[PDB]
């Protein structure tokens, strides 16, 4: 389907939720988050993707690590709008759906800020990964 | 239907292009580019929608009218995303398509931006209109 640009650096692994997410529609959207967003999992309808960042414990070498955010969508509630400030690595990410606005996850909105909005909801997200989201891309339902 | 939010302001008239896209798929984009883009007159099969904006030529005494910019769409090419800065009015619309980045219409770009994501293909667009572009929804095909 239609995506937007790469928002982010060349840092990472590449990682792609295309296959993961035809198992269903986002149900929950789940960062870990701190002054920066540090890792991203969504799941799709009943399967989780993988943790996509903080790969491991010893990346508290390089930035805080953060607290684990939780927001489950409701039937029929997707993301409309991706605030994303970034650089060489996604700093924050905010996200609106058709139904409210979450809290912004990463506190500093420093770097370069993108609004990406998803008519008829956010599909899924590719980018790249590893002790934090080196950068992201949305893609939309078709 | 799947469509964005409204960008733009109240002013002007509302357009909504609905009827004349039954005529096909969008095959041109015509716009008038300045400072900031001043009409959108989109073709759908052969047929095109009326002039949105630059109302009449005493508009120049509110600003500046701009030149011509014609894009012609090859068959199976469809408008994936725009860039839009807005505030009051349109400023600036940076289309792109399944195949290429097109130019900016506008070449203003300070106002608020926003990266519209417009899945399958743009189907139609809708939005107010006078001596300006006041404002624009984009109509998705899924
Ligand atoms: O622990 C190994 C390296 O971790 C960091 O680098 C990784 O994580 C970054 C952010 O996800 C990526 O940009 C980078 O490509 C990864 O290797 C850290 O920056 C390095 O100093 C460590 O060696």
């Amino acid at each position: 389907q239609v995506a937007s640009e790469y928002l982010g650096g060349p840092g990472g692994d590449a990682f792609d939720d295309k296959a993961v997410a035809q198992n269903g529609d986002i149900t929950r959207i789940e960062m870990q988050c701190t002054d920066v967003a540090t890792y991203i999992k969504l799941r799709y309808g009943k399967v989780d993707s993988r943790q996509w960042g903080w790969g491991n414990e010893n990346c508290i070498q390089w930035s805080k690590k953060g607290e684990k955010v939780v927001h489950e969508l409701s039937s029929g509630e997707y993301i409309t709008s991706a605030i994303v400030t970034y650089g060489k690595y996604v700093q924050s990410i905010t996200f609106k759906t058709n139904k409210r606005t979450l809290p912004r996850c990463g506190t500093s909105a420093t770097e370069k800020s993108v609004t990406v909005l998803i008519p008829g909801g956010l599909k899924y997200i590719s980018g790249r990964w590893g002790c934090r989201i080196d950068g992201l891309r949305f893609h939309a339902k078709c």
